[PDB]
């Protein structure tokens, strides 16, 4: 009976799992996590000091912060500690961990809270309810449900790009202040161009710490007009598919799980012809494990990836090693090399 | 670095999390679970199996349900085995696992895919996008957003009234079946009302293995007028706040976590009246543990619905075992006792 009673509990468990994002869209949105940041380690909070902290008016707010704050210990957002009261029973406070770190809106501008945002948003949202129907009946989700691309969209909804922007720039903000930590690669070069750099935070990035070298930031016109400037980073606006400006080295990260293998060959072309002979593609990706079943992070993170894939854009996915490996020989290119990892981002 | 790397791929994992229940609505509407039931333990699957056994179309179909069996491996939905392909690479079928059976529509109608269904169709979707105003200007997130509760709605929703229904009779056929393998509370009465008991499964339930027992499916008119028959079962449509049929024991599953105390106390001074004295009122709800941040399935199960009744009913909420002896006490009840468990679900 022991057997069954895992099982299904797993089962009511996976049925009611919602609300973990919206949870967390809710705590990120009322700036409990960004509170407790403020607070740190080891600073415990009662629900009653959040909601003073916050300066909330509602006079049942600290129940339901001491109900979010609950879901979110349950998923190791929060730790948590008790207090004992005067009449014996006990106050439960919570307090900072690491994982509460990444999801704070770090003043630098780092913070993986405005990805879960991006996913949470009700213009993705909606792609889901038409994923079965992709299946069944052919095409995407996302344009089953709009008549067009995700990246026409954005174009076409001011708040939407920033929402996706914004998520993107906080990732990559992350993950290129680790792999700087770990990456070579840049030290002896003239300039990079990173194609579909959006907001331009990951070029930002590598010029503050190689400054003298040039950064061109291509991305689409309403992605790059609506971006700040960094100095050493140039904004193009353009189509990767019609030409990639020329550099010393082209850096793409997260493009090439956005498109059909037959799509990044077109822009892999692009790529060689803007690039002189024994010159450098970069690639900053997620890469699918040879074995599908495991259960930790990394692969959660990179099989959540694939299905978000699935559902916004066509043609979509992650991708194996061997299979990048593949991209790059039917390129043309003669040298494949998986370089180094960080917070689950390979440089190819 | 390993400490930094574990909380930002948590972080990251967290922020793509609405993936598992979108994937697993899809999953269950495209009839992958019963499919893949009707295959049973140790008969493996692959996606191209799959699609056929299902007579889809799609000539892409066989991809797309590949990264969706990837992804309910991860979350041991299915189990997996390699298969070797003729050129050595390797082909990944996948298989049932008794979770799959609890998520899969068995003909006996009992089923956890249903609770799977209510709580990520597009009425209940839309209240999360109202919480944090909730938090802040008061209110409750349902109501702002269509301003009638939830059974208000479902009695103007004939679709939503089903899809309501449906959920709540999966999963009390799977937990009475379980119950009554280890409760002895119903064998010495004449007659049980349960209050608020929905479609009337929980009774189904009882009165097949008791039979000569007196069921009163007490609910409201618009979920008894839509609700099959049992012997032994009479549907009653009423108020429970106006009055309780009598009866010779009164039971009440999942009714006391959508209310506030005030109106749990209501409820219970009308169950009450109309029992005669020494009788019983039973009581089917999770409980609260009063250490808050364990992370086992049980833990999340009860912690994901107190965050869906805080989001879907004014005043809703799980409670801690003395919760529920306070109730009873300030009830005028004279004796609480908790009796067993069943799938996370107490006997009080
Ligand atoms: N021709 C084109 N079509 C579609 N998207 C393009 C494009 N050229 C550039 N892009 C951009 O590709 C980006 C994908 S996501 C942004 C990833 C960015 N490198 C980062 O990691 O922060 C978007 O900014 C999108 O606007
Ligand atoms: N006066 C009232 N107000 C609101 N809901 C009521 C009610 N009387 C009965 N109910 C019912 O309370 C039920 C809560 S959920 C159904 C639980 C059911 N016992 C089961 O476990 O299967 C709903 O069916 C709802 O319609
Ligand atoms: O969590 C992510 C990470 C990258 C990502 C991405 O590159 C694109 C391109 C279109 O939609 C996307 C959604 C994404 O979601
Ligand atoms: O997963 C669940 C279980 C019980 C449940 C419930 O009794 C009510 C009453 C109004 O909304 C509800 C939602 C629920 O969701």
């Amino acid at each position: 009976p022991s057997q069954d009673e895992e099982a299904c509990v797993l089962a009511i468990q996976l049925a009611t799992s919602t609300v973990l994002p919206m949870i967390l869209k809710s705590a990120i949105e009322l700036d409990i996590l960004n509170t407790i940041s403020k607070a740190g380690p080891g600073n415990y909070l009662s629900p009653s000091d959040l909601a003073s902290k916050l300066l909330m008016s509602n006079p049942h707010a600290p129940i339901m912060l001491e109900r979010i704050l609950r879901v979110l210990a349950t998923y190791k957002v929060l730790g948590c500690k008790p207090s004992e009261l005067s009449d014996g029973e006990v106050e439960w406070l919570y307090c900072w961990t690491p994982v509460c770190k990444f999801l704070s809106n770090n003043e630098d501008g780092a913070s993986i809270a405005p990805l879960l945002l991006v996913h949470q948003d009700q213009v993705p949202m909606k792609s889901w309810y038409h994923l079965t129907d992709a299946i069944l009946d052919g095409g995407t989700a996302f344009n089953k449900a709009y008549g067009m691309n995700i990246f026409d969209y954005a174009s076409q909804d001011p708040q939407f790009n920033k929402v996706f922007n914004r998520s993107m720039a906080g990732h990559s903000t992350i993950t290129m202040k680790k792999i700087l930590e770990t990456y070579n690669g840049f030290e002896g070069l003239k300039s990079i161009v990173d194609v579909g750099g959006g907001s331009g935070a990951t070029l930002n990035m590598i010029i503050s710490k190689y400054p003298t070298i040039k950064g061109i930031n291509f991305d689409l016109p309403h992605v790059v007009g609506d971006s700040p400037i960094h100095p050493g980073v140039e904004h193009v606006g353009g189509d990767m598919f019609a030409s990639v400006p020329k550099g010393d080295a082209i850096f793409l990260k997260w493009i090439f799980h956005s498109w059909s293998d037959e799509d990044c060959l077109r822009i892999l072309k692009n790529c060689y012809e803007a690039l002189a002979d024994n010159k450098k593609v970069i690639v900053a990706e997620f890469i699918i494990p040879e074995v599908p079943g495991g259960s930790d992070d990394a692969t959660k993170s990179v099989v959540h990836l694939d299905a978000v894939m699935l559902a916004y854009v066509p043609g979509g996915k992650e991708r194996t090693e061997k299979e990048f490996e593949a991209l790059a020989t039917s390129a043309g290119f003669k040298s494949f090399r998986k370089v180094c990892c960080a917070f689950n981002t390979w440089i190819m």
